[PDB]
């Protein structure tokens, strides 16, 4: 119920609403 990527390769979007790379 909520997808708008907006992040990079394996980025896994953080609480803070923003996207982190896992690696």
């Amino acid at each position: 119920e909520n997808f708008a990527g907006g992040c990079a390769t394996g980025f896994m979007r953080t609480a803070d609403g923003r996207c982190k790379p896992t690696f």
